[PDB]
């Protein structure tokens, strides 16, 4: 009920409670790192390879990602093939380091019993400050994620960076 049976990660509803608490505990001059993560071409993989193969790709991501996180970092299912990452007390440099490490590591991953072409991630990153609301921050992250996707995927974009037009 707290975890996703497939990946072993926290599920969305539990994450929201964890992240909500962490945000309320946030001191004036401090911040958390927050990111939304999409597994690129998941539907294409599921379509060509089948549902069980898609499951193995979700599980491969979870395994890869766990190895990138610190003690106290939180990663959860967000819905579909999307994931949400909270890095307590992290700044932009740390958040970007983590997300780039995840991106590169997933690209190098090898899911058992599948022969996918390319695995890649798109990531939208933002920072969480005291007095922010979690749902508005998730919205901000999702905007950066949109830019990552529209920009060709396999990339991390952030709300603190200049956008295109
Ligand atoms: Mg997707």
């Amino acid at each position: 009920v707290a975890t996703d049976e497939l990946t072993g990660l926290f599920n969305r509803r539990h994450f929201m409670r964890m992240a909500s608490r962490a945000l309320e505990d946030l001191l004036p001059n401090r911040q958390h790192g927050l990111a939304l993560i999409d597994l690129d071409h998941f539907k294409r993989i599921n379509d060509r390879h089948g549902h069980a193969a898609g499951d193995r790709v979700l599980q491969t991501f979870a395994a890869v990602a766990r190895s990138c996180l610190r003690d106290g970092d939180v990663l959860a299912r967000y819905g579909g093939e999307e994931f949400v990452l909270l890095l307590p007390h992290a700044d932009a440099e740390q958040l970007e380091s983590c997300c780039e490490r995840l991106r590169l590591a997933f690209q190098q991953a090898e899911p058992v019993g599948v022969t996918v072409d390319t695995l890649s991630l798109s990531v939208g990153m933002t920072l969480l400050y005291a007095d922010d609301d979690l749902d508005e921050a998730l919205q901000r992250a999702d905007q950066a994620l949109y830019r990552a996707k529209r920009g060709g995927r396999n990339r991390c974009d952030a709300t603190w960076e200049v956008t295109s037009a």
